[PDB]
């Protein structure tokens, strides 16, 4: 007989996508004329009245040298680099076989599909209603597939208990007449606002230098909606050269949590043509030889940022190539201080990565020696009072670097997890410490997040350790996005309860996810 094999996928379901693709169905009908229907069952705690809709979709056959690769679909179902054209499936590649609106919990999609004598792929679309809530979680099974008025066997090959989480796509290719968005940033501020920064990428997806602001995403709700997007940074014309030798990228956002002033460090590149800035910045310290480390503070709240604060002269030494901050977030430690980690190429051009401080609520900033050579990428948090743990992308692969400090980055100890613990394919990653008093387990926790891999920027994962970053266990882990990304991300406490991320993902520019911090430590 013919066996219809099943994946099920482990993407972000977006809410406000008309499509998001739930199974894919592989069929070579040897001896099979027909798919008549498919039936599924969505689990006993899915909240169907969330459910906009249900499709079935058929996308044709394979090429025959691909044969027996196990793939699974001919081509990407879903664009996100499309602009104006992410938010819906390729109807080229796809042909609507049937649908069904307001579904009940046992859900028949007819097909009556025609098979071609070969690799046939059929996939499954999930659509939400514009009002699904970011917690509720989305399990479903297929029952039975008919292939010629009789049952069809099947084999799943994806896992059991797959937990489909939604998203909200708070950045699409093309928004906003920009053609890409990347590097998150993620805060909460003390009055529960949510606010996420990024590169807008106006022209491409390239790195600096090019047509680059700081774009800022405001959510007052939970991350449910998203304010209209704002410029904390944009230079536009200055010094008469144009916008795009004029970028401001890679930013790194934190809340002073003594005050909830909210600051937003980024790198202002000026000049250097069209070329990257990572081996198009020089030494020197003005505007025509090296980029320039700009901060943007904010009083209300996030609504509205003040005009840019150069501090490069504060800490640049002028030998250096390149100084910069590590995109993500900043912390406020226990004391008042206010640390953002930062990334310098040296006279000898390596990167080594540390931390830069100020005790005066930002007003000047400081930054000693770096905790270890040829890393780029950090991000900081306060472990322990007065203890503040670096996680490093390290240029040697396969693995974080971490190190901490007692004294502000005068001296540094590297840590038992440093190159063991975490794997990364040498990608930005998000650490972040939540107290005891702060969180609902009543437990010190650090979270974390990258691409649990050593090879491509796929699997988006959060990881927890209650041990102060001693031991990540394996049942403490979420894994977001199977998918494909650019993989950067950035990890914020939403509430005592729950947990949001704002990263790069398969589906979305800018993709904000909700978490239960009982869904990772159960
Ligand atoms: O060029 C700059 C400096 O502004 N940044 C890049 C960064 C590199 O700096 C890398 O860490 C060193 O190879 O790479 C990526 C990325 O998504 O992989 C994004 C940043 O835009």
């Amino acid at each position: 007989s013919d066996t219809v094999f099943v994946r099920e996928t482990q993407i972000p379901v977006l809410i406000e996508r008309q499509d998001n693709v739930l199974f894919m169905l592989r069929l070579n009908a040897k001896e099979s004329h027909t798919l008549d229907e498919v039936v599924l069952n969505f689990g006993k705690d899915v909240n169907m009245s969330d459910i906009q809709s249900v499709k079935l979709y058929y996308s044709g056959t394979e090429a025959r040298q691909n044969y027996g690769k196990n793939f699974f679909a001919p081509v990407s179902y879903i664009s996100s680099h499309t602009p104006g054209k992410t938010l819906a499936a390729n109807p080229s590649y796809s042909i609507n076989k049937s649908q069904v609106n307001n579904p009940k919990r046992k859900v028949a999609l007819k097909a009556n599909q025609k098979l071609f004598p070969g690799i046939n792929y059929f996939w499954i679309s999930l659509q939400m209603k514009p009002d699904a809530s970011l917690l509720d979680k989305v399990a479903a099974k297929i029952a039975a597939i008919k292939v010629d008025n009789k049952e069809a066997l099947m084999h799943t090959v994806s896992p059991e208990n797959i937990v489909h989480r939604v998203g909200v796509g708070v950045r699409h290719a093309g928004d906003d007449g920009s053609a890409s968005f990347r590097i998150p940033g993620l805060v909460t501020t003390n009055k529960g606002t949510l606010l996420g920064v990024y590169d807008v990428r106006y022209n491409n997806s390239a790195d600096l230098q090019e047509h680059v602001d700081i774009g800022l995403s405001r959510s007052v709700d939970g991350g449910k909606t998203w304010e209209k997007m704002r410029l904390p940074l944009a230079f536009g014309e200055t010094g008469d050269l144009p916008a795009a030798q004029n970028g401001v990228g890679d930013p790194s956002i934190l809340v002073d949590t003594k005050t909830n002033t909210v600051w937003v460090v980024a790198a202002w590149t000026h000049g250097m043509g069209n070329q990257r800035a990572w081996w198009s910045s020089y030494p020197g310290m003005d505007m025509n030889h090296t980029a320039q480390l700009v901060l943007s503070k904010s009083t209300d709240d996030g609504k509205t940022w003040s005009k840019p604060i150069n501090i490069t002269e504060q800490v640049k030494d002028p030998s250096w190539y390149f100084l910069l901050q590590g995109p993500g977030r900043g912390i406020t430690m226990q004391d008042g201080t206010l640390v953002f980690p930062i990334q310098f190429i040296d006279s000898t051009r390596v990167p080594n990565a540390g931390i830069m401080y100020s005790k005066d609520r930002g007003e000047t900033w400081k930054i000693h020696n770096y905790a270890r050579t040829n890393t780029t990428e950090a991000q900081v948090a306060e472990v322990e009072p007065g203890v503040l743990m670096l996680n490093m992308r390290d240029n040697r692969g396969g693995s974080r670097a971490i190190s901490t400090t007692k004294d502000l980055g005068k001296t540094w100890t590297e840590h038992s997890s440093s190159r063991k613990a975490l794997q990364e394919p040498v990608c930005m990653a998000s650490l972040i410490s939540v107290k005891a008093k702060d969180n609902v387990l009543n437990k010190d926790i650090l979270l974390f997040s990258n691409p649990n891999t050593v090879k491509g920027r796929h699997h988006i994962t959060i990881k927890a350790s209650l041990d102060g970053g001693v031991t990540w266990l394996p049942e403490h882990q979420v894994m977001l996005d199977e998918g494909e990304g650019w993989g950067y991300s950035c990890l914020t406490m939403i509430d005592k309860e729950t947990i949001g991320i704002l990263y790069e993902s398969s589906v979305a520019h800018m993709t904000f996810q909700a978490v239960q911090l009982r869904d990772i430590i159960k």
